[PDB]
């Protein structure tokens, strides 16, 4: 209940840190589900400068607004687009429905124009997609066209080619680097398919956006396909800086071709400085641009690289301690991420929990499913698996 | 620098930047700002940022204190709205707030329409002119059929017409604005949530800037005849309240309140992966520093302190209203809240000379006329300048 009085500084901050003292922190080895980690600490000092900002009303924080330009300049340069036009928004999430919102808008066009006999948008979507996919597809009524999956983990391109042919397409979806397995559609394919056709092809390249670029080629495996980006003429690609950007939530991604994109995303905002918004939200951190910006001039390519390097040594270690312990992997890892085969995978995450490890679960495959993100280290690996030992 | 390269560059190089950058901006605390809704933190936010910067309330298993604190700060507001056993969250803001409630009043329709037993092939929602923007981003992104409800000459929904339209149609929901966007002006919530309830209609109060305004309102800044009542002690479905404006909290900090946990299942999206399998959130990974800041804020001012803070932005509105009148200005409306806007033909044009100056209002939708939100960077001092620049370019 709101009381009267108030209570001084001192006394709510030692409440609030008592409440902190029950979460699990990033560095103590707990964590071994999550996308997101600890934060590139001068991301703090950028944070404190940068919050009282406001991307939502961008004419009044003018130089925030000239970062968050420069932020997605920045990401452009990386994914091989030197005129991307994007947001650096509230996460993956928002990005994904940004992509699929603009998706509907070119088909609403369509249909207005008696150019179009589907009744909703369809969209080609692999079943290894993240699940703000189907908050799209609930809120926007969409019409999806679910994609198989091969043998290993990628999207069935034979599949989608044919299912372009049999339906008009509105959308196709490509992932670089899935939630579940790290594993990498053929997305050279898929854009090539897209092309002949003109139809949008999306890359959620949430996670996978900033790993495969800095991927030493020590790391990359015979036929595995590693393009993704606007080299292959794709529409739109979403990437996180706060995920393996290192970069503080809220700070996600969204890059367009081109300019001309925003044409299917703004709505009026009257009342504002910017009286055109393309973002879901509205009032909006400045941080986010400020932090990207920051932590890819910080880094370089050399720092990430590095940083990435770290990750897929931690990832192969782990790897070669399950083959050793009789476990078996999903599949030789691509990326940062590591799934557990097991009959009783739910009730092993349970268990594991009860022990103070924290793993995630696949949807597609009975599976344990770890993410090796930079606050995993061997020394913590092992722990893991001597837990996991006891367990079975 | 606008390209990749190889070699990092040190932090204080990159801090010396971003601070040029950081300097072409404005501050709140300068007297430019005259037409946010936000305004400069409480300095005891800085630090539970910090404290609370590496959480993820979306996925909350891992952090369980930061996770009963967005549930405390849900209870509190829950509390100041009349209502104990609110179901919410502590969300990015007003826009994802009011898309959430839309979604719940979608949800219930596609229940019903599935069940054979509702006759509209989408839902019919009765929103007022005078709705937020985030509202036109639901329509269109959701395909919804708006009833646009027209308003009254004090800038309130036409309840004549609600009641008409609910008896003509078959209507999903019903959305009332306490404290609008543009006026701050309140819509009979008490009439409108009579209709809903009698009709067993859905109803939404968006309250994002009001909600935080007027519960701490003193009687010597109320008029006679106007309705203040907006709260679930009205029994309403759903209401959006917003720390980041009124609240004092760092964005993100809005907030979403449902009447009970019962309205969740109309919102639950599965997360196989994650520690909670449902989010019934429309962001995934999120802030969990807007709870924290949310509940710690409330406690820190106590109802004692909000007072305080509202009134003076009261006496500074009351103080703008009078030197307007004194300057042959015409205040579109005598203020309710914390809100002035000044008729002007010239709108538009007088709002871009003001900013030439060093001035930045905001301008309305439905009215020719400046908008002004005086939040509590703006005081006496700002408000006397305003009125000299505004002669000076009349
Ligand atoms: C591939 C992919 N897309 C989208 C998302 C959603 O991103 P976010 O949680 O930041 O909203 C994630 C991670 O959850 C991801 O794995
Ligand atoms: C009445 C009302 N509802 C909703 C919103 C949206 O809030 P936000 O910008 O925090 O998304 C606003 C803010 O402008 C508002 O004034």
């Amino acid at each position: 209940n709101m009381q009267e009085k108030g209570v001084s500084e001192k006394e709510i901050l030692e409440e609030l840190k008592k409440y902190r003292s029950l979460d699990l922190k990033y560095e103590d080895g707990n964590i071994f589900g999550s996308m997101c980690s600890n934060v590139l600490p001068i991301t703090r000092k950028i944070v404190d400068i940068f919050l009282e900002t406001n991307l939502g009303d961008p004419g009044l924080f003018k130089g925030t607004k000239l970062l968050e330009e420069k932020a997605v300049a920045l990401l452009g340069s990386l994914l091989n687009n030197k005129d991307a036009y994007g947001h650096i928004v509230s996460g993956g999430t928002e990005a994904n429905l940004m992509a699929l919102r603009c998706i509907k808008n070119i088909w609403r066009e369509k249909r207005r124009k008696g150019l179009s006999k589907n009744e909703h948008p369809k969209i080609i979507v692999p079943i290894t997609a993240h699940f703000s996919f189907e908050k799209g597809r609930e809120m926007m009524d969409l019409e999806y066209i679910y994609a198989p999956i091969k043998e290993d983990y990628t999207i069935d391109e034979k599949f989608v080619k044919d299912a372009v042919e049999d339906y008009d397409v509105d959308g196709i979806i490509g992932i670089a680097g899935t939630t579940e397995l790290g594993t990498i559609d053929n997305i050279e394919e898929l854009s090539k398919i897209a092309k002949e056709n003109n139809i949008y092809i999306h890359v959620d390249a949430a996670f996978g956006g900033l790993v495969i670029p800095f991927l030493d080629d020590k790391y990359k495996k015979k036929g595995v396909n590693y393009k993704f980006d606007f080299s292959l003429g794709v529409d739109s690609i979403t990437i996180d800086p706060h995920k393996m950007g290192h970069c503080p939530i809220p700070s996600g991604g969204i890059l367009f071709k081109d300019i001309g994109y925003k044409r299917y995303l703004d709505v009026d905002a009257p009342y504002l400085t910017e009286t055109r918004q393309a973002t879901i939200l509205g009032t909006r951190v400045g941080f986010g641009g400020a932090c990207t910006y920051a932590v890819l001039r910080y880094l370089g390519r050399e720092g990430q690289r590095k940083i990435v390097n770290e990750c897929m040594e931690n990832t192969l270690y782990l790897y070669k301690k399950l083959k050793e312990n009789n476990f078996k992997p999903v599949i030789e890892p691509i990326l940062n991420i590591v799934a557990i085969e097991d009959e009783d995978y739910k009730e092993v995450c349970k268990k594991l929990r009860d022990r103070g490890i924290y793993v995630s679960v696949c949807n597609c495959v009975k599976a344990l499913r770890i993410v090796v993100m930079p606050h995993i280290k061997r020394e913590h690996i092992d722990n893991f698996i001597e837990i996991l030992n006891s367990i079975k």
